[PDB]
Parts: C-alpha cells; structure tokens; sequence
C-alpha cells in the first residue's frame, strides 16, 4: 500500500494557519466542556486514535485516509467519547471545506498541544480522503488493563521504540478517564489542561494503591485524588521504561523535544511525501500572534 501526500489545490502556509487559528479560537470559546477542562485533551486523543490504527507491515490504517468519518471506525468501542472531538471540529470543516479529513483531525491534535502550552509540533499537509472500504477494522487500538511487555509489543506495530513510547505516554497528564467511555475513572494530576511533564513526576512521587472502580476494573489510585491505568503504572515496573521516566521527570525540555518528534512521527506514519512537497509548517500560537 503506497499513500502519497497531495497538497490541497493551491493551498499554502497561510491557509492552514487560518484553520489553526479557527480551532484555537474555538478552544478558547468552548471552555466549559468536561467540567472546564475544555476540548484540548479529547482533540489530542482523537489525533492519536486516527493514527494509532496504522500497521507497519502492510501500511494499512494510519492518519492518511481520514476513515474515522466512516461508521465502522466511528463506532469502534475503543473510540467511545471521541464523538465530542468530531462534533467540535465539524463547524471548522464547514468553514474550510477544502481541507481533507485526515489533515483536519491531525491538525486539531497539533493545535490543542501548542495552545495548552506544549512544544511546537512540525505538521505536514497532504492527507487525502479514501473510500469507506479502506476503513481499518476494530481492534487495532491498545487495551488499558495490561502490562509493560504488552505496551512494548503493541507499539512495535507502529514502530515506536521505548523512548518514543514513554515520551508519547506523557500526554496522559492531560484530561481524564471517564467511566462511561472506558470503565476507568479519574484524572492523573492537577494540571490536566496545561501540557507539562507531571505524568512522570506523579508516577514517581505519589503513593499508589491498586483499587477496583465502579465498572469493576482495577486501577492505581492515590491519596491526592489521581489515578493511573495498569498500562500507565507499567512504566515504573519495567527497568528500561523506568529509567526514561526518571529522565523526563528530571528534564522538562528533553520531554518536550522528544514528545514533539514522536507525535509528528505518529501523525505521519504511512505517508509518502514527494521531494517537491513543502517543508513542515510550524504554526504560531494565538498568543504569539497577539490574537
Ligand atoms: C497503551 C497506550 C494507551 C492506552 C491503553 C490508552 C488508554 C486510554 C484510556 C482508557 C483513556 C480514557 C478514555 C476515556 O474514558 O475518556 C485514555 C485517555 C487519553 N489518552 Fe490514552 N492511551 C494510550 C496511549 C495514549 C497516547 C500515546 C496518547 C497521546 C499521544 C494518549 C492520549 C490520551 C489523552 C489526551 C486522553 C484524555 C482524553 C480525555 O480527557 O477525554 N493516549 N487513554
């Protein structure tokens, strides 16, 4: 399967910076969502789940085709709760009907991270919508109730290595688990709509307790009111993972730099970019624009 990036006709940096600003302006406006967390965390989760279907072996799945717009992927049990990120973006797609679905879902994730004061993420245009029959089947996204060997093995399919996996998981400092979506409940920290390295700090400094929640699932709970998933706590159980966790709890700039590279790579897996294709765009935030 080859998927070649095709820039939307005649579009350039300024067009996509207009779509960025539209998403970012609505993130500021619709602030009440999920008890004032706002839409940013569900939008970086949506960009991860449309990319996380990729399989390196046959180049199926991935962010290129925008296939989450089809019922099979929209109704995947693993995507429960992401309909709220879709409905947030649907106004903006009506306003810029020329951007492809893959591009709009991935730029929403980029915009949310930078607007929640994360690192800049280089983003590239050119994903092309593909037919309903290209939609990957349910079951390619990871279970939460498993251990470190499962996480390592699952992420080899998206060929991410240990460092990349640990840098990507730092995004679980954002938002929260919702019992009616996943059977898990609670936030992982106090700053859950500002991008920081707090996931790593909480993992190493809190007093975790294995408890059973109302959906009868086990999760790691702390006195402070935070929770960690079994696959999250996995990172301090494995010796290779645990020493990268310590590296990111001791250096927030290295965390930001490595997250930026692994999230771009995540979003680009499966796509062939021609050598005459434009460079990756670095978008300015509303704040850097005085907007
Ligand atoms: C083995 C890996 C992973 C598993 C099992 C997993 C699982 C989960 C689960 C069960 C939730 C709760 C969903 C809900 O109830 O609403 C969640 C939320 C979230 N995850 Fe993951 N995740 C994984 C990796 C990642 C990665 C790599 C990213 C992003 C780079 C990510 C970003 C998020 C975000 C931002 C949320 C919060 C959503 C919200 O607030 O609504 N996840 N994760």
């Amino acid at each position: 399967l080859v998927h070649v990036a095709s820039v939307e006709k005649g579009r350039s940096y300024e067009d996509f910076q207009k779509v960025y600003n539209a998403i970012a302006l609505k993130l500021r406006e619709d602030d009440e969502y999920d008890n004032y967390i706002g839409y940013g965390p569900v939008l970086v989760r949506l960009a991860w789940h449309i990319s996380g279907t990729w399989d390196k072996h046959d180049n199926t799945g991935g962010s290129y085709g925008g296939t989450y717009r089809f019922k099979k992927e929209f109704n995947d049990p693993s995507n429960a709760g992401l309909q709220n990120g879709f409905k947030f973006l649907e106004p903006i797609h009506k306003e810029f009907p020329w951007i492809s679905s893959g591009d709009l879902f991935s730029l929403g994730g980029v915009t949310a991270v930078q607007e929640m004061q994360g690192p800049k993420i280089p983003w590239r245009c050119g994903r092309v919508d593909t037919p309903e029959d290209t939609t990957p089947d349910n079951g390619r996204l990871p279970d939460a109730d498993k251990d470190a060997g499962y996480v390592r093995t699952f992420f080899q399919r998206l060929n991410m290595n240990d460092r990349e996996v640990v840098a990507l998981m730092g995004a679980h400092a954002l938002g929260k688990t919702h019992l009616k979506n996943s059977g898990y409940e609670g936030p992982g920290g106090a700053a859950n709509n500002v991008f920081t390295n707090e996931f790593y700090l909480n993992l190493l400094n809190e007093d975790w307790k294995l408890e059973k929640n109302d959906a009868n699932n086990e999760q790691w709970d702390s006195k402070s009111g935070y929770m960690m998933l079994p696959t999250d706590y996995s990172l301090i159980q494995d010796p290779k993972y645990l020493s990268i966790v310590k590296e990111y709890a001791n250096d927030q700039d290295k965390f930001f730099k490595d997250f930026s590279k692994a999230f771009e790579k995540l979003l680009e897996d499966g796509i062939t970019f021609p050598k005459d294709a434009p460079s990756p765009f670095i978008f300015k935030t509303l704040e850097e624009q005085g907007l």
